[PDB]
């Protein structure tokens, strides 16, 4: 059953997601997912995503038929910069 949330960090007291990711989508096969989540990053200090979620948007970039290789520069581009990063997961 879908269970999809949208959490909102505001990145002030972190440096970084602190998430690997897996995978990439054959239209409505696979997807992104996370792989592993670090203690000490932004992730990890909200406590609602968790390894096994798939990664659907962050801010105004959807991640449904991106590559793996093209998320991880995505990722890196927004963590990079300042200000809150939204991301929509569907939930294990
Ligand atoms: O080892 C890497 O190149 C790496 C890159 C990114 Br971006 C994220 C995690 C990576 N390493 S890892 O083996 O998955 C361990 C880890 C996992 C979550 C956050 C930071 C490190
Ligand atoms: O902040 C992250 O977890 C992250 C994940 C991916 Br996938 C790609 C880039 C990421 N951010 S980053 O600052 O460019 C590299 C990083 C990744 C994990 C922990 C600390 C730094």
């Amino acid at each position: 059953s879908l269970n999809i949330i949208t959490v909102t960090l505001n990145m002030e007291k972190y440096n970084f997601l602190g998430i690997s990711i897996v995978g990439q989508s054959e239209r409505g096969d696979g997807g992104i997912y996370i792989g592993s989540i670090m203690k000490g990053g932004a992730v990890a200090a909200d406590g609602r995503i968790e390894p096994g979620d798939m990664l659907l948007q962050v801010n105004e970039i959807n991640f449904e038929n991106m590559s793996n290789d093209d998320a991880v520069r995505v990722l890196r581009e927004i963590v990079h910069k300042p200000g809150p990063i939204t991301l929509t997961v569907a939930k294990s």
